[PDB]
Formats: C-alpha cells, sequence, structure tokens
DNA sequence: TGCACTGT
DNA sequence: ATCACAGTGCG
C-alpha cells in the first residue's frame, strides 16, 4: 500500500530515424529510399561516416566505418558529405534541422533537448487534458496506427510484423480500464495518442520521420525507443518490466554502457538488469555509492524520478578540429590560424544565438590535446568573454595556452597539438 | 574550477 | 587518422 511504483509520470522520448541522412534525403530526392551515409571529410580513406540510411545498415554499414570500407559491404553506397568551412566540418545544416523538429514537439509539451535529435517530453499534464476532452470514449486502435507494445501479443489464441503489432496492440485495448483516470496504464496509452499525433505533425511539416517510447520515465521512455525503429514507437508499461529487464543486458540501460555498468557486472556476477533486484539498496549502495545505489535499486525495478528539464536550447556552444597523424600542429603560426578559424565560426554561431534566443554567453572555454596524450583532452581553461569578437577569442584563446608549448624557439610548438576546442559557456539573458 | 564519464 | 560535438557529477 504504500511501496511506490514510479507511474506518477508520462514521459516520452523522440529520436529522429537516421538524422543526418533525412536531412541530406530532403535537400537532395536522388537519394531517397537508398542505401546512403552521410561522411566527414573524404580525403583519408574516403572520409568518416556519422550517419546511415536504414537501407545501408542492412549491408552492415555503420557509423565511424570509414567510407571506402563502407564501399566494401555496399558497393552502390550513396554519400552525402558534411559541408566544410573555414578547413573544418560545418554542422550547421542538421543544428538548423533541428530546431524545426524541436519546435515543432514544443507545441505539444514542454521537451528537454537531450541531443541534436532526440528530445524527452512531459506529457503528465497533456495527457489530464485529454483523459476529460474525451467523455470516457474507449481508445480505438485506430488512433494507435504505428504503436507498439511492449510484451504483448501473449498467451493462448499472424507471421508478420504487422500483424504482430495490431494483435499486440488488441489485447492491450480489450483490457483497459477505460472508466478509472487515474489508472497509469490508461494513461500511457492517451501519451501514445499523442505522440502519434506528435510524429505525424513533425513529418507532415519537415518531412522528417521519427521513433519514440513513451513509458513512466526518461530511461524506460529511451529504452523503449530503440525496441521498434524506425518510423515506430513502442509503449512500456510499468508491468511488462520484470519480464523486459530479465533478458535485458546492463549496458542498454541510460548511464550503464561505460565503466559503471561493467563494474556492476563484474562486482555482482550479473548480465541482466533484472538480476540487481535481489540486492538490497544498502548493498548497491556500498559498491556503487550512496546516489549510484539509490538509483540501481529503483531503477531494475522501473522507478527513476529524472525530471525533464525545461530546456529546449543547447546550454553551451562549441567548435573544435583534430589534427591526427602528421597534421599535427607544431608551429605557433599554426596554432594562431587555427585558433582563428574556430574563433571565427564560433563567433558567427553565437551572434546568431544572441539574435534568436536573447542571452550572451560570458565565458570562453579551450582545451586543447598534445600529441601522444592517452586521453582525449590534455588541458581546459576558461577565460572571460566579453565580446563577440573572432580575433579576440583567438587572440584570449592563444594566451591560455601559450605557456602549454616547451619550446624555447619562439616560433615552434611543442609537443604538436593535435586538438583544439572553443566553447562559449555561462549564458546570461539579454 | 578542471577533469572523468557518458552519450549522440 | 574517428570526428564533432553536448550534459552531468566529483573532489
Ligand atoms: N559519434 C558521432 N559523431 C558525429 N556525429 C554523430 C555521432 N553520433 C551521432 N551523430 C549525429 C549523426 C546522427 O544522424 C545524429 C543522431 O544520432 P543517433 O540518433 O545516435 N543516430 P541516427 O539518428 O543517425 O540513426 P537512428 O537514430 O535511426 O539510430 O547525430
Ligand atoms: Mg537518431
Ligand atoms: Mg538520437
Amino acid at each position: 500500500p504504500h511501496m511506490a511504483t514510479g507511474q506518477d509520470r508520462v514521459v516520452a522520448l523522440v529520436d529522429m530515424d537516421c538524422f543526418f541522412v533525412q536531412v541530406e534525403q530532403r535537400q537532395n530526392p536522388h537519394l531517397r529510399n537508398k542505401p546512403c551515409a552521410v561522411v566527414q571529410y573524404k580525403s583519408w580513406k574516403g572520409g568518416g561516416i556519422i550517419a546511415v540510411s536504414y537501407e545501408a545498415r542492412a549491408f552492415g554499414v555503420t557509423r565511424s566505418m570509414w567510407a571506402d570500407d563502407a564501399k566494401k559491404l555496399c558497393p552502390d553506397l550513396l554519400l552525402a558529405q558534411v559541408r566544410e568551412s573555414r578547413g573544418k566540418a560545418n554542422l550547421t545544416k542538421y543544428r538548423e534541422a533541428s530546431v524545426e523538429v524541436m519546435e515543432i514537439m514544443s507545441r505539444f509539451a514542454v521537451i528537454e533537448r537531450a541531443s541534436i535529435d532526440e528530445a524527452y517530453v512531459d506529457l503528465t499534464s497533456a495527457v489530464q487534458e485529454r483523459l476529460q476532452k474525451l467523455q470516457g470514449q474507449p481508445i480505438s486502435a485506430d488512433l494507435l496506427p504505428s504503436t507498439y507494445i511492449e510484451g504483448l501479443p501473449q498467451g493462448p489464441t499472424t507471421v508478420q510484423k504487422e500483424g504482430m503489432r495490431k494483435q499486440g496492440l488488441f489485447q492491450w485495448l480489450d483490457s483497459l480500464q477505460i472508466d478509472n483516470l487515474t489508472s497509469p496504464d490508461l494513461q500511457l496509452t492517451v501519451g501514445a495518442v499523442i505522440v502519434e499525433e506528435m510524429r505525424a505533425a513533425i513529418e507532415r511539416e519537415t518531412g522528417f520521420q521519427c521513433s519514440a517510447g513513451i513509458s513512466h520515465n526518461k530511461v524506460l521512455a529511451k529504452l523503449a525507443c530503440g525496441l521498434n525503429k524506425p518510423n515506430r514507437q513502442t509503449l512500456v508499461s510499468h508491468g511488462s518490466v520484470p519480464q523486459l529487464f530479465s533478458q535485458m543486458p546492463i549496458r542498454k540501460i541510460r548511464s550503464l554502457g561505460g565503466k559503471l555498468g561493467a563494474s556492476v557486472i563484474e562486482i555482482l556476477g550479473i548480465e541482466y538488469m533484472g538480476e540487481l533486484t535481489q540486492f538490497t539498496e544498502s548493498q548497491l549502495q556500498s559498491h556503487f555509492g550512496e546516489k549510484n545505489g539509490s538509483w540501481l535499486y529503483a531503477m531494475c525495478r522501473g522507478i527513476e524520478h529524472d525530471p525533464v528539464k525545461p530546456r529546449q536550447l543547447p546550454k553551451t556552444i562549441g567548435c573544435s578540429k583534430n589534427f591526427p597523424g602528421k597534421t599535427a600542429l607544431a608551429t605557433r603560426e599554426q596554432v594562431q590560424w587555427w585558433l582563428l578559424q574556430l574563433a571565427q565560426e564560433l563567433e558567427e554561431r553565437l551572434t546568431k544565438d544572441r539574435n534568436d534566443n536573447d542571452r550572451v554567453a560570458t565565458q570562453l572555454v579551450v582545451s586543447i590535446r598534445v600529441q601522444g596524450d592517452k586521453r582525449l583532452s590534455s588541458l581546459r581553461r576558461c577565460c572571460a568573454l566579453t565580446r563577440y569578437d573572432a580575433h579576440k577569442m583567438s587572440h584570449d584563446a592563444f594566451t591560455v595556452i601559450k605557456n602549454m608549448n616547451t619550446s624555447g624557439i619562439q616560433t615552434e610548438w611543442s609537443p604538436p597539438l593535435t586538438m583544439l576546442f572553443l566553447c562559449a559557456t555561462k549564458f546570461s539573458a539579454s
């Protein structure tokens, strides 16, 4: 009677299907419905792949592949390459396309921009509004034309995917308690209806397709989204969690894909998320800390309270470039010119941001990597950002890293710099 | 504050 | 020779 079940919210996670590919496919119809990928640069092995159409994924093409190697799996692979500006890749087209989608989503509910192509949605309020709009009318299956119900169909009493989807949807609806407006299952269902409408508005108004997950928290919504990609949405009810987690690898839950998740596996000697239920909260806290332990004890039961943050804009605006192998920057003149290229794109983006969103960045973060450093960043320094001036930002950034040159020869730079990073942070209203 | 960690 | 980003938590 007093055991909480984590069914107080309706949360959704929307994620664009092969987003960068869709952006290029909208612009160039010749790429539509083909095996294609978006590539970065072209000189080193045809460029690095950062996005792959589902037609190409069937040949085994993946993100991070070199295009020359992808061509070995998919000889007819088509390629759109990222725009290059001031010597570097420039992602403006995709950031702007992202804004298109985010603004549409914001018409239905407050969203948390989680990445360039996905956003969390708190639908608890909209669900209640819709629950009263209908005078206890049953939810027709025609309002959920692309929804999957995780765990269904099941039980006693065809062999195509869409047939299965309908089967599971019918079982779900036929047992829904439509008279109880407080039923969590009914609230998820209404949430799914709204997400159907949200995804329809996105495709109508931008041409982009997406998938979504609907559940009671962000981790389940995220996990649900990926169960039936692309162009489908999945509803993960509280009751579906025991079976879903019983065979769910720990690394699949958000925040457990790295070192922490591996230590959970190595220390506890378990494989699946569900196995965590057999440990006490104090046990999990003793191994992984007070916060992580409490989070794991609740999460393996499908409970999580991370709120959907009202944040439609990114908190930072950054610009970087790697200088691999022999292209490392070994002269103060080289560092001077590239710091200026970055500063110029940053000024461009910062001026636009200030005009569009009534805010100004107040701190400039400068980071570099040094050739041979095992880590991806070696130094991070911040300085005041008093003016949107590329030459000042680039001059200041040089000043804050300058002390890092171990070459008495003023013109030389050692060790060579393999990365430059400028980031505008600490925004204030303007 | 600077970095490790986690993610797209 | 992945690369270009972006958010969170620790001491
Ligand atoms: N490591 C990386 N480097 C550069 N760009 C990247 C990247 N990872 C992602 N992007 C860019 C490229 C992506 O288009 C976009 C969204 O990332 P996802 O949602 O993780 N992958 P997608 O949406 O393409 O396919 P689907 O969602 O259907 O699985 O961010
Ligand atoms: Mg995506
Ligand atoms: Mg995504």
